[PDB]
């Protein structure tokens, strides 16, 4: 009812239990070891609960719908500030000699990892066990991202068409450039997007992690982007970008902890390498 | 024994929903309990080195150049620390006021561990966030217990050099000052008769007449009493003496001390008013220096040109 | 070429030390020469911005969704750019006193050292107080507040014919208070009876002189509120149905503008803060957006939509 | 006076010449690309202009005077928190769509040199180690042929008091007490021990870190990591204070320098090795503390 009954402090603020102190020899820098990653813990379920709350979104199938998708980029946003929150707390531990953690590290352990960020990995998904081979077995943020785009409008052959016509369009154009560098370089790559082989092939490498038609629909969205009805999908896919990025600056940050105080595989790589497909404005037909 | 060791069995069965237990979930009740969770954990830690900090001070031998590292090093702390609680504030931004409302159906903010933060350092009555309700008892001892403020003035008091048979600091100062002043004047006079001479005779009057007001033991007091300043002249003086010789040897540290403390005082008043607005924002309609050390901030007030200030030995 | 392109032959030929000039070069000097010559390159920008921005609310047309998309992104970039320069003050940071003092004098007079870009940045907002004509320009051209102003004004929704946002509004408040206080009277005499009474007579009298025209004429004229009536209602329509699809890049702007008068007015504070320093010797032109949260209502107080 | 005039404004302010403009159709976007990289090229300068300073302190000898020490450390201290607001200055031209560079892309350079003269000047008198502005380019060899920071900080870290086999020893001292405490470790006791045992007693190897100095996976002097060392061990000692604050000033920059030429590309590709590594490392070195030896 009242804080801290309602924040449950007796339990919070007595979870505190300094090893050095328990065996004899108290070191002051322990405590400070011991919150920041109680304070990652919290934020670890933080990002938990958000990412579930998409991922059920996703999985509830109405997820087109604009105000199910602001509910999505919302929280996906969220899961990006506390994210660049998590990257800034390294600051903390930054002002903590490697000398003073060793005047303790000693009743410390090796297996000193977070199931909760495991967690988050899996549901990603990047490439208590029965929560841990749940969130293996249970749909990936990437598997509903990837449905969600196989399904984006404008596919359609006979409707839209918006591959063929690209196709069409860029080809006139490698041929017009033709007549009049080092060039071929990025028709190379142009012509290669519509390589389906080449597509699963990687897919089977691991160098891609979304189905042909999942890239197909997020090169429209990527096109489209200033379109009105693609403003906030892209905005989805942006968050998804940075929420990979931070993610990775985490990783880092985390393990330059542990040589300091010791003796891209990502998974929405697809979309950043959209970039790479850039093409003249022109090229894009025409949306309506 | 990551789990164990940091007892998430504890930290990780904290969040119950009241919403969720009233039968009507609400989404982002969970996002404000882990941010006041978090914002608790991090008081605690703060509460942790400003009190180790303080038992350095009362014991004696704060001076000696290790325990003094000590207290600047975890000072700085402190101050890093206040830094990411000010940022956190952008989290709780990215909740609107109306899903707020949705769950706040429960009980009005305050922090225990905040207000004995705020008494330890110590903030003046006036000025606290609002606290009302074993505890108790901490939270007397905390008013009454020596405050940072207390003790860091303790110690800017036996600021040496401060003595008139010794160095006579200010003595000299007083002297330099007025010296200074008198050939500040003379160099105006010297001047064709504006347009600036006018600029430059205004300054020279405001700054003889602050400069020194410096002198005015008297009128310290006044302000003391009246509570727009809080430190002791001798105090002020130990100060003023590490501000100018901040470049000696034995004065690099305790400036950095000095430094660190307004860092502290500034990011407490932004978290304060950041907190502040959010009840605003949170409660709309219905929501109806200040610097511990302001003294320090006030230092660069009492800045004389570098020739003035006396020789050191 | 990078330098050519650049102009760099300009750019990094235009530090010149008045220390070293006059025969006692001081090394801080340069420092705030840099300093200054960055925030005027960020001021060219966010004029260049803001300007663009003007120019397409001047046309009419802002409401299609494109040139919407245009402004937004613009504002939004502002803010960014100003939040670059607010934290560009932890680099004068790095200059002492003493030091500064060494050269200032080359420096003198200080009423001297004033950014006309920053005022034409301010005039163009705008704040409430050869390169003239610019200045003077920039106090006849309308401001971004006025084609703000008129660009609410022209809500839709507004129509005492058609949705009758306020009409409906004063209803559903009203109503809404009368219910509260029924609510509120029936309960067991108590502490938490006392304040809930208490919160409601504030509730009450805050939504309620939201109705009252002549109080927000009087604010209006002494400067306490900027912007028309209607378009208060605007605005305020926009921020009760933010999460609306129609209203997400709406409300947008309104967070742009808020935000660039915070980092804006922030950045006039440090900067004298450091004058200050130096020497020994709140938010202005959006207020009205501000104080838009003061006036929430419980969800189902807002009128449905048609 | 006039704040326009000793600012020379009248060239910072109409430098701006947008391309796309010139030809015929303007890119509003473009604005931002020039200005973005105007303001890198502030900053640069005033980067060079503190490098050089220090630089030459260290040139001039009288650096171990400590007012000049602490001059070094400020200044080096202000080149980190200028490149801390370069890092953050990405987020303006994130504020750029690609479509949008798109349409101006095609107007520049087009490269290949489509980077910083000052940027390469200011990685060669830190000694970032391994085209054509005529110019310049005589000025770039100048940089070249000139002592680089690495240098002279290496010569600073060999002149360490106490290194010295007559007065403290330190070095000595400091493989005993490493080689004894090992022996020790190894009878109070899996795999760790044997690996902690390699690195520590590896230190003390001339050859081996002369050879890995050969492949430049080290770039100080043997002796110049010792006096590091030193000061790594001894850094809350008074007249290590300072020296240290100058320690991680240099890995700082070399971090951030990092983090910024790791930017300039990413996004690169968006729109379209590290100086004082042995700092770094010092970490790597480690050790329990009893076996630090004693100070004076």
């Amino acid at each position: 009812l009242i804080y801290g009954n309602y924040l449950h402090l007796e339990k919070v603020l007595n979870a505190q239990e300094l090893q050095s102190e328990t065996k004899g020899n108290k070191i002051h820098d322990e405590h400070l070891f011991i919150i920041t990653h109680q304070a990652y813990e919290l934020w670890f379920k933080q990002i938990l609960w958000e990412l579930d709350s998409v991922r059920e979104i996703f999985q509830n199938g109405h997820v087109r719908d604009e105000r199910n998708m602001l509910k999505v980029v919302s929280r996906m946003h969220r899961v990006s500030v506390i994210l660049k929150l998590l990257v800034q707390q390294f600051s903390i531990l930054e002002t903590m000699t490697a000398l003073d953690f060793n005047d303790f590290r000693e009743y410390l352990s090796p297996g000193f990892q977070s199931l909760q960020f495991r967690l988050l990995e899996n549901k990603i998904g990047v490439l208590e066990n029965e929560l841990l081979l749940k969130s293996e077995q249970e749909k990936t943020l990437l598997e509903l991202v990837e449905a969600w785009l196989e399904r984006t409008p404008g596919l359609e052959p006979h409707g839209f068409n918006f591959w063929g016509k690209l196709e069409k369009n860029i080809t006139r154009g490698l041929e017009e450039e033709f007549i009049r560098a080092e060039f071929q370089k990025q028709k190379e790559v142009l012509l290669s997007l519509f390589d389906e082989k080449r597509h699963e092939h990687l897919l089977s490498k691991g160098e891609r992690r979304l189905s042909y038609r999942a890239l197909q629909g997020a090169l429209m969205i990527y096109f489209y982007r200033e379109e009105p009805r693609f403003q906030v999908p892209f905005q989805l896919l942006t968050s998804l970008m940075d929420i990979d990025s931070l993610m990775t600056k985490w990783r880092y940050n985390h393990v330059c902890m542990v040589h300091r105080m010791l003796g891209r595989y990502k998974v929405f790589v697809d979309l950043f390498n959209l970039s790479t497909y850039l093409i003249p404005r022109h090229w894009i037909p025409k949306m309506n």
